[PDB]
């Protein structure tokens, strides 16, 4: 399997998927030679402190006699770069006692029981493809498109994240809400931003708002596209655009948009980049200032903070991915040679500089999810099972579609007091959370407030709430901009 | 495929292919006869002779996903990792 890992042994072995790097090289691979592996560039704190918030809750289930009493788990987690292809050879690794029973030497092969991740829709798609082909149980926490909800496809597909539906219906509820009936819309060229954005295309047209282009971007994309999209936001007059893309895949476009200073357009943003460090930098807070976006609900993980103060390069020998982590965060190498003495508090990263747990908590309802899925398996008494003439799995010989099965049939209690299930397309429903970018008048860096949430659980029509008293156009105004493409035809 | 959902109460078997394509088997018998019209033909690819493994899909992701897993077989032990008896496929036709 792939190197720089994290690994674990334990009588269970749990597989892991998360985005250690931002993307992969660019280097076009003219074929003259044999083609040699690609290296992963932008290193991520947020992807790491997802991992180590799976690792966290591994930790603390094996350390409660109350979860799953006499087992340990394990773990073998992998990077995925927002790649398919390195996600591919992660899962082909997971596979291999599986693939090779199928197919068809050594028995020291750990069986991954199920799987975390992933992040993308495109790259959990393939995972998912594989992982079915074998009934491996797969449950996301961050991978929210909705062509993840077919079952005929996606057997064996869970999700602690919300699906995008409720998020495209909110946007047109906003739209509509602060009476603007022409609009723009981009997204990026995948798996997650094509559905959502067709299902807005949908709300909207339900709504009487009028849509003046249509654009698609990738972090691939050459000049050409880009100048392309950019000529056709400038010679709009609509100011309102509908973003249904991930940081890394919006990038190019808002550098090109902000070297040639292009200003008054109102940002509606999704979850994926809605926080990103990528996007919200003070250089563009002239462009992308004023952005109304969506988040999810927040999570408690007592402890969480100070697991992830322990990280050490060599203290932490299990996490493979702790050497790398240090050498990014002081810029030395073991550029001045590292010592293992410093502080991460000394360096502001991502990794201890935030503000709301909402995917950490996904991994770590993930991680409890299956956990709680094995402990049912455990305390089951023999009269009545889900399996046939009722009888129970054997916790020491369990197989991986007993477990997609009692995760089938799961509901379990939070650590905050919440109930836990999946319905038949393996979903879980959640709020949302709107929120607005300001500047921060001391540090000078971008602040994310509240203005108001999407009640999910309400009736059509009266699920969103916003505060306009406290939104702030453009980061500055507080006139609410006009964009329709007409003016109102007054009286006669 | 045959549409018979599993309820996960034993453990799943292979899904069974349900009506007949007959256009698909011709299309099955026209790369067979390129084969064997290439391989009669000297002018082209002279002393050498084309082998082909061909399986079904029956227009499902999960069967064309065990006949590609078996054309990567040795490529798979050279990536994630024994007996030579694998045959390494050059190039695939589909799907
Ligand atoms: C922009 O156009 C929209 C049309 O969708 C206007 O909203 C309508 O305003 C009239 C005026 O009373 C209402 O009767 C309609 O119910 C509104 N339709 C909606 C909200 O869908 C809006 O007023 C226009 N804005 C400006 C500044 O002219
Ligand atoms: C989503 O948000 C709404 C509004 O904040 C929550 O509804 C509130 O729930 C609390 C109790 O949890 C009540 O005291 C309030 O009166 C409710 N407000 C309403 C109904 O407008 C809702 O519970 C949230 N959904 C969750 C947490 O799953
Ligand atoms: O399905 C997808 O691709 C997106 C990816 C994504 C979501 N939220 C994020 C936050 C940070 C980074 C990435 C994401 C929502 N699901
Ligand atoms: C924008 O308008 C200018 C002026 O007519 C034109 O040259 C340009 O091609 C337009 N851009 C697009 C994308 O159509
Ligand atoms: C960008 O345009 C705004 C609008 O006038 C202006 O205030 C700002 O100084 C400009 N920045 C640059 C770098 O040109
Ligand atoms: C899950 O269990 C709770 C009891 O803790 C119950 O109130 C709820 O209705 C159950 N939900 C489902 C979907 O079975
Ligand atoms: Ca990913
Ligand atoms: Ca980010």
């Amino acid at each position: 399997g792939p190197d720089q890992r994290a690994q674990k042994k334990g009588d269970i072995i749990l597989g892991g998927l998360f985005p250690i790097h931002f993307g992969v090289a660019a280097k076009d691979q003219d074929l003259k030679s044999r083609p040699e592996s690609v290296e992963c560039i932008r290193y991520n704190f947020r992807g790491f402190r997802w991992l180590q918030a799976m690792i966290f809750a591994i930790e603390e289930i094996n350390s409660s006699p109350a979860l799953l009493p006499n087992l340990t788990l394990g773990y073998r987690i992998f990077d995925t770069c927002n790649t398919v292809s390195k996600a591919l050879e992660a899962t082909l690794s997971f596979v291999a006692q599986n693939k090779i029973d199928s197919l068809n030497c050594s028995e020291h092969i750990p069986s991954t029981i199920a799987v975390v991740g992933a992040t993308g829709s495109g790259v959990s798609t393939a995972v998912a493809n594989l992982l079915g082909l074998f009934y491996i149980p797969q449950v996301s926490y961050a991978s929210s498109s909705r062509l993840l909800s077919n079952k005929n496809q996606f057997k064996s597909f869970l999700r602690t994240i919300p699906n995008d539906e409720h998020q495209a219906t909110a946007m047109a509820d906003i739209i509509e809400y602060f009476r603007w009936n022409w609009v723009g819309t981009i997204a990026a060229d995948d798996d997650y931003g094509r559905p959502g954005i067709e299902k807005f295309r949908e709300e909207a047209e339900e709504r009487d708002i009028c849509i003046d282009f249509s654009e698609l971007i990738s972090q691939y994309s050459d000049e050409e596209e880009i100048q392309h999209v950019v000529e056709v936001i400038q010679n709009s007059t609509a100011k309102v655009i509908v973003v249904f893309s991930s940081g890394p895949d919006l990038e190019p476009l808002i550098k090109e948009i902000v070297r040639r200073n292009i200003t008054g357009k109102i940002w509606l943003a999704s979850e994926a980049w809605a926080s990103s460090s990528l996007i919200a930098m003070p250089q563009y807070f002239h462009v992308v200032g004023g952005t109304i976006g969506f988040a999810l609900k927040a999570g408690q993980i007592p402890g969480f903070r100070e697991f992830l103060k322990k990280v050490h390069p060599r203290k932490s020998v299990h996490n493979g991915f702790a050497k790398e982590f240090w050498e990014e965060t002081f810029n030395c190498h073991l550029r001045p040679l590292c010592t293992g003495d410093e502080n991460i508090s000394s360096v502001e990263t991502p990794y201890i500089d935030y503000t709301h747990l909402r995917i950490s908590y996904n991994v770590y309802l993930a991680v409890y999810s299956i956990a709680h899925a094995l402990q049912d398996i455990y305390t089951c008494l023999p009269g009545r099972g889900l399996f046939t003439n009722g009888s129970c799995a054997d916790i020491k010989k369990v197989e991986a579609w007993q477990v997609l099965k009692h995760l089938r049939h799961l509901n379990f209690t939070n650590n905050m007091g919440e109930q836990v299930t999946f319905d038949e397309c393996g979903d879980l429903v959640g709020n949302y959370s709107i929120i607005n970018w300001h500047l921060s008048p001391e540090d000078g860096s971008i602040v994310f407030k509240e203005v108001g949430y999407y009640n999910v659980y309400a009736k059509k029509g009266e699920r969103l709430f916003i505060n306009e008293e406290k939104i702030l156009w453009s980061g500055f105004s507080r006139e609410v901009p006009f964009s329709n493409c007409s003016r109102d035809c007054l009286a006669g």
